[PDB]
Parts: structure tokens; C-alpha cells; sequence
RNA sequence: CAAUCGCGAGGGGCUCCAAGCGGUCGCCGGCGAGCACCACCCCAGCCCCGCGCCGCCCCCAGCGCACCGCGCGCAGGGGGGCCGGCGCGGCAUCUGGGAAGACUCCUAAGGCGCAAGGGAAUACCCCGUGCGCCGGGGGUUGGGCUCUGUGGGUGCUUGGCCGCUGGCCAGACCUACUUCAAAGCCACCGGGGGUACCUACCGGUUGUCUCGGUCGGGCCUCCUCUUGGGGCGCCUAGGCGGUGUCUUCGGGUCGCGUGCAGCCUCCCGUCCUCGCCU
RNA sequence: GGAGUAUGGUCGCAUGACGGAAGGGCACCACCAGGGGUGGAGCCUGCGCGCGCGCUACACUGACAGAGCCAGCGAGUACUCCCUUGGCCGAGAGGCCCGGGUAAACUCUGUCGUGCUGAGGAAUCCCUAG
RNA sequence: AGCGACAAUACUUCAGAGAAUCAUUUCUAUAGUAGUUGUCCUCUCUUGUGUUUCCUAAAGGAGCCACAGAUCCCACCCGGGUUGAUGAACGA
């Protein structure tokens, strides 16, 4: 829950000046420039990936018809030369 | 309360009425409290007294208005009546407030504080967890929690030990005596499966050499694990804490300009949302 | 070369039946006790002017006015009832501003006093503890 | 409709090579390859295992009476204390 009520441990703090204030603004401020930067870097590998996998899956297509020619042709040859 | 007595607003011609209000004698009336309406101090106020300002009224004291007049519009000198208010200073008392004595008052048998938690009339307030502080009650020349030890008990009471019909609790003696091995049965390995070697059992074979067989086992194999399960992590919608901008308004500020208009760096709060933390 | 499994064309074929008695059991399509409808008026969906069904209206249980006090299901960056006389900002298209059309109940306490301000024929139908 | 063919057209399915190591309580068939020893002293990292303990985090007490001991806490008193007790991150 949030609380309404400012503790005592709240109410004891130091209130800290311009130069670790803008200390902490230029932390944060490079922060989420941090996050933005790796949230794009991260989507076009993922989009790079995805590409990546589509053309494998389509060779691995063509190598299935490889098996399949190569296998149909060989029972063909032994297929008839066991009769 | 009871007997009694007085005055007299207010109204009406020394008299009349009355709202009211008091006194005296009895109270086999009741209630409440007794230093203290005091001590110490502070803040005011009533009154009386001091000294100096104003507020007002004075008298002399000059221009314009009527050169057929007073007085008037006003500039203000110096003193006066020193009248009252106000200001400041005391003021033996009286009045009120606060403080106040530790017998007093100290809110009650309970209260107070700090820190967390929950709810709001969201400035205030309210409710009952961890630490503490006091208090009431009770209270025999100390008390209390915790831990540990020993003895008894937690089933009805007949001795300690031995080579026990006897002996010993200080022990003693130590090694004999012998005619006749044995009756059988039974005897817990998880399931499926293999069988070369060992073993078991069955049937043998020659002369103690071998062979054949069998719901046993040794040996070997693959199941007796991989779960309608649990724990710990990862991931993540999100929440909270710390915290930083952005919008909006109100203040604050360094400085520039014309110190108008403004510009203008910085600071605080509000509104508004978004964001980031090994 | 084999095996299937499909797909589409081509060809041939023509021991019974019906009752009656008496005895059991059950029923708001029965008896019994009651309660509720619909059917009087109006609006109406439906079904075939008619039959209904839902809803509205009609008083003692009133009307007015306060005070008090109670639910449970309900959460998709989702939800608005109209259509406008005007005016703003609008070169033009729109967005604006101003006018027109968490309960009922219940409790308690006080003011008026039946005052077109009248609860539905025959019938047939339903209903027995939240 | 229903069978039979009676050929076509698709789809699906019907092999497995080479080399090395492992293994027979020596030797998996290979001589083309560490490895025939009861070493001495220390330190560090690391897998398990027993017991005891604490937490996650509760639960349940083989229970009673007596006597005794101990740590701790409170009370009293003593000692040092505003001529400074206690708390408390160091520049010479």
C-alpha cells in the first residue's frame, strides 16, 4: 500500500543541493537513454533472428526434397533389382 | 421553612396598587469547606497622586472684503484658562489572570512518550504492535525468569553375589570324571527372461573318470526411478520505496535595461504525469 | 520396382386380439384449505379484427416534511440521449462558449384530513417454504 | 445409387558409409602407445558424510515433588559523576 502518512524517517532526511541533485539528473537522464538504446538494439536482432530462422526453415524445406528424390530414386534402383 | 417586619422602582390622586427585594426570633432545617480572603513572583485593571504633550476656548497681534460699519477668508509670534483626554512614572490596598508551596493539584486505576500499522471530517483527528517511562493494587530483615544437577515417585511392599537343598560377602578349592558320535522332517531372497561356467537335484557311465536331463539358486539381463507431486531460482503484468525531469500556476532571487514595458540566471511549493534504480 | 491411401474418367450389370371385476399406488393436468392470476381501462410485443402476455393507471396501506439506518452480483485505453437559435476563433474545412426542447424499502418524529383528488362479471388457469 | 475391373494421375513408405575410443577384475585383437614407487613438510580450493545448532516456521513436550547450584535481570546500598556520566567516522 502507499503511504499517506510521512514517517518519521522521512521526515529526518537531508535535503541535498544543486550539485549532487544534478548529479542524480544526469544519472538518470543517461539511464534512460541506457534502456531506449538496448530496447532498440535488442528489436532489430530479434528482427534480424526472425529473418535468420524463415531462410532456414525454407533450405531445410529444399533438403527434405533432397531426401525424398534421393531416397524415391534409390528403392527405385534396388527396388527393381531384387525382382 | 415558619412567625413577623420594612423599603419601593413602576404607575395613579401625604394616600393607593404591585413586580420585586431584604432584616429579626425560632429553626432537636439540611448542605459544603476549614493554614489559605495566606506566602513567593509576574501580567494587567479600579481608585488617588506626579509630570508633559495634544484637543478646545483665550487675549493682545496684520492684508483683502463695507473709505455710509462691525465682523469675516487667512499667515502665524509670544505667553494664558494650565478644562479634559492621551502618554509615561510610582500606587498602602482592592479586583482578575497566570505562576505557585510538594500536606494541598498531580484529571484514574490507569496514564504518558517514541517508533511502526490501519482508517478518515485529509491541516486537525481516530483505533489496538515493538520499545521505554511513571502510577494504583498487593507486598515479612531482598525478589524474579531461565537453565542445570541429585534423590524419590510415575504398576502390590519376599535380600547382594556364587561353581546355589549349600556357601560367600576379608573368600576357598581350582582340572577332575568317563562307556559307548549323532533319529528324521521343516526352515522368508520382489516380477519377466537367459543358461555358457559353478552349485543343487534326477538318471546314469566306465574305471573315483565322465555323460545326459530338471518350474531351484549362484551368475547375467531389464524392470522394481524419471511423480496428475514439493522446494529453490529465472522471467514478467504490476505494487511500493528512493528519486529525476516535463507541463500549469503562485511565490522568492542574481542581474540588465528606460530602473515604464519588460528581459533575465537561480530557488521553493502546487498541478501534471512520465521516467530511472546491480 | 513393390505396398498401401486418395483423386478423376471409362466400361459391364439389373399362441394372438378385446374387455369386466376387485385390490394396490400417485397427482395443485384430483378431492380439501387457502393464496394468486387473466379477464374492467390504456399502451403494447407476439400469435392467428381476435386471443393472450408483459407494463402503466386507479388510496388509508394516503399526501407532505425532516431525522436515522441497511445489500449482493458489477473493471476491455471502455462508456457519451437528442438536434439545434446564436456568438468566438475561423482564407476555407472543425474545435469551442452560452440558451431551446454508494438502492428501493424500512424505522422514528411532526402538518392536512376520504376530498371522479374507487382494485376490475361469468369463467378458466396456476400455486405448498425462503 | 452399389459392386467388379482398367488403365492412368498424385502422395506416403520399403538402404546405410568411414574412423576412433570404451568393455573380458591382462588382452574387444590392436604392438605407431604417459602411467608396475606403501616419498617427506606445509598451504589453498573443492565434492560429499555424521552430529549439534539457528533460520525459513511453526508444532509437540514421558509430564510430578523435594533439595541444591549457576548465569542473567530487578531492588537496596556503595564508587565515580554537570570541576562532565553515557553515546559518538583521526588531518597534526
Amino acid at each position: 500500500k502507499p503511504q499517506k502518512k510521512e514517517t518519521y524517517m522521512q521526515k529526518r532526511a537531508v535535503v541535498v543541493g544543486r550539485e549532487e541533485r544534478k548529479l542524480r539528473d544526469l544519472m538518470q537522464k543517461l539511464t534512460t537513454i541506457r534502456k531506449e538504446k538496448i530496447a532498440k538494439r535488442k528489436a532489430k536482432k530479434e528482427a534480424q533472428r526472425e529473418k535468420l530462422k524463415k531462410e532456414l526453415a525454407e533450405i531445410e524445406e529444399r533438403r527434405r526434397e533432397k531426401q525424398k528424390k534421393e531416397k524415391k530414386e534409390f528403392w527405385e534402383r534396388e527396388g527393381k533389382k531384387r525382382k
